[PDB]
């Protein structure tokens, strides 16, 4: 698929505000996620443990990895469609190392978007919001070809 270079606008100018914050938006999507569908918190050995949303509101380790994925993510979408590189070993660990199947990606899609829409509702009209679940479907399109050519799901 191809966004516009106006869809990429819509994009990268929400996505300027969730880097004002970026671990802050880190934890709300990865609990937004775990609170949504837990079984994604089983994939976590360092956090499977956390029962409830104090406990992974206060866990450090929780933000770092929130942190960690949203710079990834940050880097993939401000290249516009040009992020074969950066996407080949992010396929080849959530493939064969942390097994996380493309439905899983969905789910965090999902999670992402429901976040920026309460946190930016300023920033996040439908046309911007149809804009990133399109860059995000993007980015889930070119892993699923990604983990097929590795040898997981397809
Ligand atoms: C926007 C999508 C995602 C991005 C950009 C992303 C990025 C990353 C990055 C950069 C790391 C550290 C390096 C590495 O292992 O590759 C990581 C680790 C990991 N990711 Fe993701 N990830 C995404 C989705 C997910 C999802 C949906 C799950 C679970 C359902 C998952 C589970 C994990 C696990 C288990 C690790 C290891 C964390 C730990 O050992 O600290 N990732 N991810």
């Amino acid at each position: 698929m191809v966004l516009s270079e106006g869809e990429w606008q819509l994009v990268l100018h929400v996505w300027a505000k969730v880097e004002a914050d970026v671990a802050g938006h880190g934890q709300d999507i990865l609990i937004r996620l775990f609170k949504s569908h837990p079984e994604t918190l089983e994939k976590f050995d360092r956090f499977k443990h956390l029962k409830t949303e104090a406990e992974m509101k206060a866990s450090e380790d929780l933000k770092k990895g929130g942190v960690t994925a949203l710079t990834a993510l940050g880097a993939i979408l401000k290249k516009k469609g040009h992020h074969e590189a950066e996407l080949k070993p992010l396929a080849q660990s959530h493939a064969t190392k942390h097994k996380i199947p493309i439905k899983y990606l969905e789910f965090i899609s999902e999670a992402i978007i429901h976040v920026l829409h309460s946190r930016h509702p300023g920033n996040f009209g439908a046309d911007a919001q149809g804009a990133m679940n399109k860059a995000l479907e993007l980015f889930r399109k070119d892993i699923a070809a990604k983990y097929k050519e590795l040898g997981y799901q397809g």
